């Protein structure tokens, strides 16, 4: 049977600030999806947060880009907004749905979606990822590693079924152009694009041998609003594993170096991506509570839940960053976070100016007097005396 | 609607010594505040300890410096004293209320208060802090950082709504004088005062753009008793966050370096301020149990609980030091505590003599024979022979 | 007496690659400057390298922007080129003087200059810095710290002679505009500019009390060549110290966090700025041999030589990063270098695309087929089957 | 034969700033003492620096407090001043001799002296210490440890010849009073005094069994100048070792924890005392070049030179901090220095106000408007509106 797996994610309020979600939001969402399941809209579901982002993972047979499934998610987020977030006056209530939400970040751009449709294999292990305080390009390095780096995915070299590699669908989110690159042969060209994490983002990956969908990342084109590019952050990602696709452990190895990503405070910094445990996982209630964002509204975090599909039912989720081996990775991220923070307001800890979600540069340039450089050389002594006397 | 948020804190007994509180004290206090809520005295509340200090966080509409609210707290502490602490003969039972409590530290000086009244915003995130084994000036460094240090609060540079800075109300607790300083321009003068943490303490902070209350720290003037200055330690602090006020994560960043503070053993040492987890947080019962004070009666610790206000009701609290990123900070504090303790009785691990809560110097000077220095030079050989023969 | 201190620096060949200089280049330069000294062109000099960059430090009385002094340096570099670098076929022989040098990086842009003229004080301590494998904005963070950060320069708070702060001359190297900002009051605006290290660079600093020159950094406007901005990297910096200017140790404290800077391999990465020892310092021969660039052509390094001026004569230089306290800083930089390198070709370890000195993006875009995104959605299955069958 | 060992120390100029000395100063001093030796004024000598402080170690038979020996030192420092420091316009030329030296710290207070007279033992091992960037009380902890702490000096417990302990001569430098305390019995009283490192300083130690001089520290009473106490910093210390006095290694163990001391930048901070190697030791030329002061004008450092006396001749010196065991201690000090520096201008990293060598507090209090606290409560809203509108 063919199944679709859809993650539709949104922030509709934080608790407090942008640090976390209120547990009643998860409970409300789970109850709403249980009703949809009883009506046959969906087969199964799992509800979880990372930071202030709620992921609705849903299995169904309606295909990709389905209005009923996308509409079920939207309605669930709108009802969480109105019944829970507005009731408790949560921070940024309705953030991703309402352009006038009470927060100062990018609002009203809508949910994000990562989805795949496929014939369910004789065993169908999948991993759902969610990150907070980062951009969709945060997953470029891990996706490259797991599908194309022989230092990550041993199977590329030792599993004859993987020898032919993978096909990357890369979205230029500025010009709205798609590129298809094949590894190993196009590795250098691919990296020339996807190293620019804010512009060229891996959106989908397919197995080269047969075209099977292997991963789907939530990324959309940017919008140009009041002369700035405006994106949708805090990505979600679906990866299918095993049997010629990377092993669960090869997928997870791709997150074992907590690389610097763009986001963190005010969408305007770089910090290490910490692979984080869930606070709690309740398979029966279909809810996981993910990590909080604390120092400097982070560091950026990613959570990983594994599942096994059966006739579209989801057995799981299983927290896949829960191992002492990943404690070392978290400790590294914590130390790097402390190191980089001592840079304060300077690039490359602060992002390049065009990549900053917040800026005061127009306010600054409206007040600080410029001097054409060539004329300034003649007048410098005069201008310095004027400040001094001034 | 306008709301007042009041934290009124006291130590009325420890369990054991000065290390912690008895959980029945928290339960008694919560039950008493629930009765006040039913009668309409207060809107909502949360009860928690850090070390041996119990904070009663209360929301209400009676304004600052209200006799009913201050009296409700006093009565709650007196009843905890009589019903719980005296019953179990807790250490320092009634400490802050009774000058004759059974402990050897400063007694009977009264509760402390941190409170703010304001129009409740469309979302109203607040953080309540409590520290044990330190002075109110322990918060000088964090408050300075979060409101004035561009290496902490990115918004000062990148959020045009924050560009105008903040107004610090600084209390000289020796001469009972208030100073108002504005950052950025008065930063150096401000620091010249508040670096003297025992004398010049940040009591309130206001937003410069509109005068909005931003933070309130519990500090009062010193009392001169038997020729020593006597202060009220173990401060509490309220901070409003977001939307032109520092982000929750910028507030928390201000605690990410575990700086040395005055207090620790016997109110007479310097040690690192450890940002500590709560042992437990129960939002339904309205109680959090904070950390214990162990080695050398510390190290000094601060706890952070976040809330969202709605019509004065408190949704929370949320432990905001609960992240692996803060595990690194705690480990640093633990290592610094071990390093500094090897100094034993010497400044600057021991405090300056006028800053020590305990001293034996009068006992010492009553017994040890002085010699005027000029005459001692002539007699030194004689005096050494007299000790030797002696 | 008034004196001018000029550092004029260039790379005219490496040994091997871009890692270091040949010692005969330094010996040749020193001999040439000794001849100029005998003729009265200059008072005194010191010759040294950091990585592949040779600094000619010269004292004289000809003022800033003097053709004789600039011409003496140019001629010295041209003769080193022809007599030494071309003789031994050094790598990038004549790099900064010859557009057709044999190297693949930016060539022929000319030497850089950092110079100050002033009345020589009753004691005149100065520090000369040189960095390799980085941009002039690498010094933005240190210069800000030493002149404006009270966590670095204690004197801003505790030395009444410094209370009035400093004046920063900031160059916009894209639009060729100069801004004058005064600290403390303009700190936030200043940081809003100079955090963009590739665009807004501190060129000079002056004391606010009297206008005295305090620092001079080597930065020039960019050139727009074949549609890319082309800059002059590997900066040099002069700082005057003490007596109302930052102490030598406050200047050095500003380098005690090895912050990430732009440059390193191929002028296209970010890595930690390591404060490095000189290999050797010979005050009598007037030559210091600085550090090599090794792993990944770095990490980026800065060297610091202190001097005392007397009637323009230079007593020194003294290696000011030579202390076990700075061994810790170097070890931190070495560890951060290893961490960040595991990112490979990805931002923010790789620089933003417009900031990269090397790029293959045009070659890539000439070969990889784009698909307009809207039409790609309809054709995706077809295109994937075509790659698969292909 | 009876011998006197005298260390007379002064700063008469730095190279650069307060970081180090010029090597010609040491060479000049050694040459001058060689002439005094030829004339029979002294028996032997050794000349060395730590940071910007030059120690003249001299052996002779003229006794303590001898005008000829003190005058020889003064004259040597005055000639170094005039012939070397003023010639090269060194920083703070003549610092400790000239009230109008060109530096901003405490000037003209004179050299310091540590001296002992005794019958030369059948073997006479002695250690000379010098510290820079700290007060004489920096040696209180080490002197206490080596003579009174059984966790340091094993001989107190296991060497029957040491069982009777030691006599401490403690100087109150504020009131000019001397106390004599005997360990073990007076340990607690002693520590009650000498923990106040700025006031009660160990000046001499004697063996209790026979009164033999065991140590001499350079400390003098403070001077009250323009309402501030003014002291003489950067102490020197002589310790006799072995045979009922602490072993060389017990003396050195007392420095193996790099405890926080007062001094460092601007005489106004606390930082770890690093036991440092000499850069070079030349026994034949009678000169050792000690460490530089770098980050933040430190950290504070102590050097240790061991000697064996024979008929007053000095065989040595031997650098006693030169062992990998002390590399660990230095690394600890380097890490603690980095930790504490993140506190910036705040106590207890900044010193208590009365202990600061530099302050801007009068300048601050002359400009910042005070409000009596009781009246401020009524007017606060008005004053905040006035700043806001202002
Ligand atoms: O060693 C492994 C499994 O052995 P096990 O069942 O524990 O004996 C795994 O590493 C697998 O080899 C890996 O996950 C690839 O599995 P397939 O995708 O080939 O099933
Ligand atoms: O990036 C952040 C929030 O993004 P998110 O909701 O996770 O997309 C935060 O760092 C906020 O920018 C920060 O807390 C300031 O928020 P405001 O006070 O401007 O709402
Ligand atoms: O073990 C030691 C010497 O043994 P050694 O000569 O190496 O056999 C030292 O620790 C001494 O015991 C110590 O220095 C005390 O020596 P005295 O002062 O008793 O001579
Ligand atoms: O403590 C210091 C010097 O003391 P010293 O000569 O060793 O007694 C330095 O930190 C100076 O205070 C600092 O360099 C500032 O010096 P000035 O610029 O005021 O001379
Ligand atoms: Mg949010
Ligand atoms: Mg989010
Ligand atoms: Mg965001
Ligand atoms: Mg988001
Ligand atoms: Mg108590
Ligand atoms: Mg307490
Ligand atoms: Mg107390
Ligand atoms: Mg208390
Ligand atoms: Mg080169
Ligand atoms: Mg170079
Ligand atoms: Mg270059
Ligand atoms: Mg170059
Ligand atoms: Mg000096
Ligand atoms: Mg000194
Ligand atoms: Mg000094
Ligand atoms: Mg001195």
């Amino acid at each position: 049977m063919r199944v679709t797996v859809s993650i539709i994610k949104a922030d509709v309020g934080g608790f407090p600030g942008h640090a976390h979600v209120h547990p009643k939001m998860l409970e409300y969402a789970a109850a709403k999806l249980k009703e949809a399941q009883k009506r046959g809209v969906i087969i199964d579901y799992f509800v979880y947060n990372v930071g202030d982002d709620i992921s609705l993972l849903m299995t169904h047979t309606k295909g990709e880009d389905n209005k009923d499934i996308h509409g079920l998610a939207w309605e669930t987020f709108k009802e969480v907004t109105d019944q829970i977030a507005k009731r408790f006056k949560l921070y940024g209530a309705g953030q991703d749905l309402l352009k006038d939400a009470f927060s100062g970040n990018i609002r009203g751009m809508g949910p994000q979606v990562a989805e795949m449709e496929f014939e369910e294999r004789p065993s169908e292990p999948i991993i759902a990822f969610a990150a907070d305080k980062t951009e969709p390009g945060a997953f470029n390095l891990p996706l490259y590693k797991m599908f194309a780096d022989p230092f990550t995915t041993a199977g590329l070299v030792i599993d004859p079924s993987m020898h032919e590699g993978f096909i990357f669908e890369v979205l230029d989110v500025v010009e709205h152009k798609v590129y298809l690159l094949k590894t190993p042969e196009d590795a250098y060209s691919l990296l020339g694009l996807i190293g620019t994490t804010g512009r060229y983002i891996i959106r989908k990956v397919f197995r080269r041998a047969d075209g099977a969908p292997a991963a789907a990342n939530s990324v959309e084109r940017l919008s140009l609003i009041a002369g700035r590019y405006v994106g949708k952050d805090d990505p979600v990602l679906l990866v299918r594993a095993q049997s010629g696709l990377p092993a669960v452990g090869e997928v997870l190895e791709a997150f074992a170096h907590p690389h610097l990503v763009h986001g963190w405070m005010r969408g305007s910094h770089a910090g290490p991506l910490m692979p984080a445990r869930f606070i709690s996982v309740d398979p029966e209630r279909r809810i996981a509570i993910g990590p909080k964002m604390t120092r400097f509204d982070g560091p950026p975090k990613v959570g990983a839940l594994g599942f096994q599909l059966h006739e579209g039912y989801l057995e799981g989720g299983v927290d896949l960053f829960d191992d002492p081996a990943f404690d070392y990775v978290r400790q590294t991220a914590a130390q790097i976070a402390d190191y980089i923070r001592r840079m304060g307001p300077f690039q490359p800890h602060r992002l390049p100016p065009e990549e900053m979600e917040y800026t005061a540069l127009p306010k600054i340039l409206a007040k600080v007097k410029p001097y054409p450089a060539d004329q300034y050389e003649k007048d410098r002594k005069k201008y310095i005396e004027a400040v001094v006397k001034g």
